[PDB]
């Protein structure tokens, strides 16, 4: 069921901060494995519950996080990337100001904790609703971001961006921000609020 | 279909004085009708994810299914492992035993230590390994399930399971299980898993 | 140097009827001062790996300092925490629990909603947050310390912490302990953590 | 104090099996990281368990796990990996073929465990000293194998691999048998048993 999603721009429309060839594994190799993985799980998982093997169905429960995280993260991400992104709305930027003093602050704090993952991982900045506030937070592996809405994610896996940077994990980090889509991001933040 | 509380294969006195009255009522009427309970909610909430296609509900809601879902197939083994009259390990089941730690006292030993050892709440539990065909030794956080191998005889080292009787003193109430393990159904559970 | 157990700053039955002298005297004479003795064991091993270079040693001793270590401090910070006669908020911690919480009423809530979702053993903690200089609301399971924030208040839900006299209702347990909450310790707590 | 080991051959000795440039970041760039990293952790730690800081040693610790588990796999993996490595002794083909079968059965599945490393880990061929049997197991990121002696390791984080196989895991798992270094992992087994 779950199909893997277009990019909204061409392979080559990242470079220099992202090579063409990585675009291309990244997209139309790994995420297209967690999609099809993803499909094969939920019928695993299905057979399962239908017959009423409860144990079986917990112990498949890593395979859909996974595999339905890797689709979840992945999605947003391509989303959240752009060759001329803009810049924050009048109200995220406010809001940024708010709870991190500057773009700037927050732009170190999260790359700073999205260097900072130990192994595969993701870098998040998110709205929470409850305390409505933004946030900053990592998440091992695919483990989907949970207890707050997604705005923008960094991709730190080593396939992200070993192609081009090799072990250099802080470049790419710190240059991601260059084709960060703020439109999408404003989008997200905006539709996090309502 | 729904899960329901199964009926204790003993009265709630039956196995004093290894472990009371009191706890064997609160551990089935509370504890486990409780996991009983918040499983048959989470599956109802997981199915409706499911079905949904909210990948990311259902994602959140897999560390309750665990936990309940753990909890109930848990207990529901730990009921049958229990017994007065347990009788003792079948042929072929000793002789694994002994294949595979020397002795029973052995395997006594090797799994009480490390069930006394479990950090916080636990399970720790024998278990037959079906690829490699040898019987392995185990804990389990919390309550999650013995995966990977087929659980045969469990001790469950969640302060409930103890305190009201043993209070702090875990390794005496661990030695002690030992004089109520139901071997006539560890067997069978040995035999069904080399099947 | 050695670790001790600490004296509590009150009497075992000071806290009745909220927590029973015999669940005081065994969490503080059995529980903690488990914690305090294994630590001491374990931090002797751990230096002698360090000092030796052994370094897959030091690394497997760390579960057993975390757990240890952690039970220590924690257990420590929670007997400051309760009081019979605790007072009140200080004026720049109730000012800060309505500026991160709406009210106190919401804090409680909120916190012993948190706590009371403890899946297994663990701790609710209230706790100052230095770089965005908000309280936050956390748990952590076992014995793992408040890591990433300052301790000012903690409700330990692991089942020694309230089984013999609660049984299996945690949430009775939960809603009471604020009756016996330390404030004029957790102010104090606070104080220190903004400065 | 502790230091980057050389390797036990040149950095294109392990062609076509794994390339030049892999063996040159991963030994020059990523040992090195975790070494230089390992020793600003125990400078750190002492501080911290010197001035009686419990609370920030217990702290420091995901970071010695991670650096100095990166030092010690990353240490047996080097001597593990051979242009000719030659067999396995007769004690440990014999030990391989009571515990597993065959040499192919247990290649097979330790390729397969290793091969389903969700993110960053390693594969392990190891000797219980308890139970006297082999085993294999998965490790998380850097950590080091315990309760067993390890006798083989297989790399998978994607640095390992990526620049050569890029998406493609099970090839450089299944590859990586070819450059086994037999005489290593059997005198590891000897020195395990003794
Ligand atoms: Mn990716
Ligand atoms: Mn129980
Ligand atoms: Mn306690
Ligand atoms: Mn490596």
């Amino acid at each position: 069921k779950h199909t893997l999603p277009d990019l909204p721009f061409d392979y080559a429309d990242l470079e220099p901060v992202i090579s063409h060839e990585i675009m291309q594994l990244h997209h139309q190799k790994h995420h297209a494995t967690y999609v099809n993985n993803l499909n094969q799980i939920e019928e695993k998982l299905h057979e399962a519950v239908s017959k009423g093997n409860l144990k079986e169905a917990i112990a498949l429960q890593p395979a859909l996080k996974f595999n339905g995280g890797g689709h979840i993260n992945h999605s947003i991400f391509w989303t959240n990337l752009a060759k001329d992104g803009g810049e924050p709305s009048k109200e995220l930027m406010d809001t940024i100001k708010r709870d991190f003093g500057s773009l700037d602050n927050l732009q170190k704090r999260l790359s700073d904790i999205t260097i900072a993952v130990q192994g595969s991982g993701w870098g998040w900045l998110g709205y929470c609703k409850k305390d409505k506030i933004l946030k900053i937070a990592t998440c091992a592996n695919q483990d989907p971001l949970e207890g707050m809405v997604p705005l923008f994610g960094i991709d730190v896996w080593e396939h992200a961006y070993y192609l081009q940077y090799k072990n250099v994990r802080p470049d790419y980090v710190h240059a991601i921000w260059k084709i960060a889509n703020w439109k999408n991001i404003s989008e997200r933040f905006a539709n996090a609020r309502q």
